[PDB]
RNA sequence: UCUCUCUCUCUC
RNA sequence: UCUCUCUCUC
């Protein structure tokens, strides 16, 4: 049934929304500043800073940085007659988390904490990739498309580890494997045996993620290593170089601002009565009607920022131009030529230059995002019936496919990871540039609601540029 | 985290400094006598010769040099009403062992030691460079520049791994092979196996050291050899001569004198508190306010001891010299018109010449010294998206730069050397003496603690050589 | 390290002076007769004709040369009461070799073979130059200067081809090209695979000894000349002229009588414990209380051949005369003028005119005979620093030579020999007769150990003529 | 080398 | 070939 878990994030964002409400109530801020994207996200670096529970303890050990027992940050900018001013109100955690507390009638609320955990993820991968850190493994810096939900620390759960890029778990576990090769870690004490539990996690999420057999054999079998050295590197580099072109199925959460979830159910739209979903059409029309307001340099332009805004929405910083374009209907320029900068704003810079101004967000159609991969997979490798089941009782052989059964089970196991690199390569050559993907579905219009009928988009424009980087 | 890691080499650093005092305490010392590098010296590789266990173990098996049960050196210089004298004072190793082992609370000090091998290999590169084993290796002298921590024993581990430098890799994979080469060596004994072990382990830090993914393919088919002859010396040789240009970024760990640290340490600027780097800010700050005395001939200048001492500190002697200078504040003499000998003393020369003064360290400017390569890599080989992610799903093509992902994958693999040696020739010609590099960065000045603001420098003094040799 | 090696060199030379001592124990000679050069001699060539297995594999194969089953030579002399008496004794190989087995405590002794041979060598060019051989080659015999190593058979190992001159490289060549030119004997036969091999490895050594880069190039593009002929035989012609003023560093190994070497290890002086080397101190220290008693004709001037024998000894016959004059501290006579003959003696030459005398080796001095060319190359090309090392993260150029790192790769490479030929032309134009070396090293005395003080020799006796021949 | 291998972010 | 052309080095 989907009806409970429509309830569930109704239920979810209704609490998030009147959270929205009540932080409105308290800092004393207007109709406009509520509906500032800065102040919700030094918001909610509180919030995580609130419910990272791991830091807590480690802080309370750790008494540095000067004045910090409790409170970190808060740059609450605010209005003086049309110019601003920030400052630097320090809120403890705990008020916070007992207002929390009531906020979700009695509940922690930890699945809300996962999805605005992955939204700053979503607007940090829609801002700035680092390919510091992949060179620091020293991975080349052309796979900055697989850094999807790179910020996000483990303390998520289940949903936010369904978000997580391959290249985001392929760091997390060279970091894990650089660790253990610097120092004997690996020892039969707690430590060792945590941080091998930690690793079959993170394996078992990685071969989820995929979607064809030969690579999920593969890490099966890079696992069989109980000392993890230097072959599993080039091994999962490998790895990672093969899931450019077989991607994983990774979702795509789509999160909102702060204010947008406040300003929705301020106005009386209850999520729980009609249902919420947040794969639908859902938090398109709730943008459809929403007002934003944003903070602008004197030389940065709105009319990108408010693009880059709606990348960080809908998660859309990775995915080709063109479609982006065709949903927007206007053309979004790519990161070579943005004549703007982060969205987040230095602590030294003045406030004499800062200019507040409305963001677009209206988009001209609405497509359901769903956590598949390309057709063009299942091309290279078709499906089917692999066996018969008898049901007239009539003397008869019964058909059976020995070649893909035994391939299924893999009757001689695989010695290493080359002879798999041997099939990863062919694949490669198998697969084109011109495979087109996603049959059976289309962009829809905003007027349906059911999903009645698509129009099927059409590019011819050339080479205007599929490659939102570079 | 970095809070962890500034602690931990806090806490080491605090430890060496107390070790000092310890010394300082034990021999007696007055207070200038401790601010001088020459008996710092002594103690250190009085140290360096007690920690080292290999060269122990090889030595009281060997009675030889006539008193050499476990003692050794020990040239302490004492100010005497002006004059000076020299006593040759011989420690046992056990004693000082066990003084390092309540000086840094029961731990055997491993980074401490890496740190003082660092710190040698940085006053020999300052001091004299080896051209001699270039010459008896047949390479050419041209590139010194390629010696970076070549006095360094293979003893020192990852952190002492990332500080030894391409060069030197170079000469003694040249040593073993040429080993190799006299004898057969390469039987299936377990002398074999160790060797074909540190081989593979010193090629995997030479492909971590460079960049360019031609040059990291082809250090791969290296290895490939399992009886190295004679083909890979000039594959090295050639090797060494395109890491000229295409440069690896080893490491210029800026590690300081023990009389600074311990000064530091003595006057109570605990380090564990407020924090330690060995990168940043931080070494530089303790400089402006310590005082250095030394020994000088009476022929040598005060003024160019000083340089090359910061020189040494800084690991700067194959730096630059305009940018050395825009830092320090002063011209930078060459090595050429140096009228000055190195900082070590002979043992022969006599006590009457001997004369002490201040060493001159303070630095106008900062600078942080990051693990990098020039920009122009990276303007031979630009930077951008190879794949692509579906956000929307909307029947539409994924687009793959295919000429590329062969070119990561080497489809047609390398069939020798020099079809590498052609293209990265190639891209040697495409090099230019002109690209500016490190872009988007800045030298900072010394009120700056956050690095905020830099100032750009602009170098246009003709011709003075940017080559400290020659 | 040089401890291990010392200790080798000690333990081999040890077991020849034993093997010597053992000879003076058998063969039932008295005090006198055990200081004999010329029983050394023979003694030394019945064992080069024991361990020349190649030449014995030929030999059985071919009974010829009357009584020759096994037993060569063999002229060993007497002294009756004052008279002399020659004797043709004839001994096994077998016997000689299980003498050795048991002298160097059951090993093969090579290296031993290999310091006898290259004394051999020695002496053959300092007693006669076989400008005959040049001749037959159509080398000009102005160029006897480079004859080093001329008698040394190919079966020497890597020892043996270092003191191996140039010019006698370039004879073996123009013989075996000579003999590729007579027959077709370049075909795809097993003769002709080893053929190749050993050329191939003639020209790595032929590249290893030299120093300056040029002739490095043109003789690595006259290797690669599948089929030599006429062209490579002026091609080489070029490299000896060439390599008269670009002399390469071959060698000066000191190998001494075999006499001497017994007498040292018959009073008791173990190598082994106190140290031996080839090059230093040691050969010179042992010669000045050492006798060597010399057969000479009742015309040969005594004096004259204790300087020859001095001279081969310590392989001076390409050297300078006023240098070695100064070494030894008495005027050396040139080849011109020397009232002396072949240090062998003739098997048809009476008994009754030759009369025994001692030989003068003492020496003032004392020098070292390093492996290296003259400073005049470096003079013409100068060495230092060709790239920079980015230790501070500047934004900043970083300058290398490109006009050198190009020359070092020869972006566009040699068409010809002849381009070549061209720069080695004005190098030797550059060169000059003037140029002084020994900048940093001189001649020291006999009463410093550890290498402390010299003296710089200042020679003004106008032109007495520093050419042994001619 | 998590005190910055490039597109810049106080955010660990 | 560690006792060392090269700018010094226990």
């Amino acid at each position: 049934n989907a009806t409970e878990i429509r309830a569930s994030v109704g239920k979810m964002i209704d609490g998030i929304g009147r959270f929205y409400i009540q932080m409105c109530t308290e800092l004393k801020l207007s109709d406009y500043e509520g509906r500032l994207i800065q102040n919700s996200l030094t918001i909610e670096r509180m919030v995580l800073s609130a419910f990272d529970e791991r830091r807590n303890k480690y802080l309370e050990e750790h008494p540095s940085a000067g004045k910090d027992p409790k409170k970190t940050g808060g740059p609450i900018y605010r209005r003086v007659d049309g110019k601003w001013r920030r400052e630097l109100i320090l809120y403890d955690k705990e008020e916070i988390r007992r207002i929390w507390r009531q906020a979700n009638n009695g509940d922690d609320a930890t699945a809300g904490l996962t999805h605005m955990m992955i939204w700053h993820s979503n607007l940090n991968d829609a801002t700035y990739q680092r390919t510091r850190a992949l060179v620091r493994t020293g991975m080349d810096p052309r796979m900055c498309s697989l850094m999807q939900g790179s910020t996000l620390p483990r303390r998520s759960g289940a949903a936010g580890a369904a978000v997580k890029g391959v290249g985001t778990m392929v760091m997390e576990l060279i970091r894990m494997i650089k660790r253990g090769i610097n120092d004997r870690n690996f020892w039969r004490g707690e430590n060792g045996r945590r941080t091998r539990i930690a690793y079959e996690r993170m394996c078992n999420i990685l071969k989820g993620k995929f979607q064809t057999a030969a690579q999920r054999t593969m890490v099966d079998q890079v696992r069989e290593s109980r000392n993890p050295g230097n072959a599993e590197f080039e091994d999962l580099i490998f790895l990672a170089r093969s899931a450019l072109i077989l991607r994983g199925s990774v979702a795509h959460k789509s999160c909102l601002p702060a204010c947008v979830y406040g300003s929705a159910v301020a106005s009386g739209y209850d999520f729980e009565r009609e249902g919420y979903s947040l794969v639908g059409i859902d938090p398109f029309r709730l943008l459809q009607n929403s007002q934003v307001y944003s903070l602008i340099r004197p030389n940065e332009n709105p009319a990108h920022k408010s693009q880059l805004v709606w990348m960080a929405c809908h998660s859309a910083a990775f995915e080709d131009l063109r479609v982006s374009s065709f949903i927007r209907g206007t053309k979004v320029v790519p990161r070579g030529k943005l004549s703007t900068r982060g969205v987040q704003i230095a602590s030294n810079e003045n406030m004499e230059t800062m200019e507040s101004s409305t963001l677009e967000l209206r988009s001209r159609y609405w497509a359901i995002r769903t956590r598949s991969g390309g057709n063009t997979n299942q091309q290279r490798a078709s499906s089917g019936q692999i066996s018969i089941q008898p049901t007239f009782s009539v003397q008869r052989n019964l058909p059976f496919d020995r070649p893909t059964i035994m391939a299924a089970f893999t009757g001689n196991t695989e010695g290493r990871t080359s002879d798999m690199r041997t099939e990863i390569i062919r694949l490669m050559e198998s697969a084109r540039p011109e495979d087109v993907s996603f049959q059976g579905r289309g962009v829809f219009e905003l007027s349906d609601e059911k999903a009645t009928s698509p129009i099927v988009p059409s590019f011819d424009m050339s080479n205007e540029g599929s490659y939102f980087f570079g």
